[PDB]
């Protein structure tokens, strides 16, 4: 009862834990898409494929920057939803 | 009570929601190493340490795969046991 | 109620999932750092930018691993509390 609200209190902390680490996460793949982006463009440049690379990083990126959006809104409504427990 | 179907509710989506972001972090990940390949295969080669490299990339990858699998299923099985909910 | 403790334990088994997904995740971004670090060092060098990079990669591996640490410790404190609930 007391239980089952500390327990929901665990969980929702953890989605937001989880959250937290998938954002640094999305930062490091972007660190990473820098780096091949400074090395590709010095030894290969040079254009075509690495055009397909370019738009499917960036579909993705924003694929995962949409679902992020989404993940904080829920969050929020989670947590509001926690606060209003009897 | 209602308060609790609608958390709980509120918790599930947000598995489902991190899921699918690791999900397309999955695939920028193997975008990367895409591009990784092409340089060192272009610039490097050459075998050897790289040979570990892609072994040790493929094993991962299948572990995060597998793990999506049954984070899948779970997903499946803790929508069905929500909407069982009294 | 029987009905919300085996959802409960769902949603606490799909945290652990997930947690896995995201270590096993972070293991390959260390892969693929690896592999840009063995192209860079080779490729260009040559110190600066780089320096930035190398830096800025270490304070959000940092950060994802405290944050996996912290989910950790929160995962066991989840279960303990659930393996409690009457």
């Amino acid at each position: 009862a007391g239980a089952g609200q500390s327990n929901d209190s665990g969980i929702v902390q953890q989605q937001s834990n989880l959250l937290r680490a998938i954002e640094a996460q999305q930062h490091l793949l972007q660190l990473t898409v820098w780096g091949i982006k400074q090395l590709q463009t010095r030894v290969l440049g040079g254009g075509g494929r690495w055009m397909q690379w370019d738009k499917e990083i960036s579909n993705y990126t924003n694929t995962v920057y949409r679902l992020l959006e989404e993940s904080q809104n829920q969050q929020e409504r989670n947590e509001k939803d926690l606060l209003a427990l009897a």
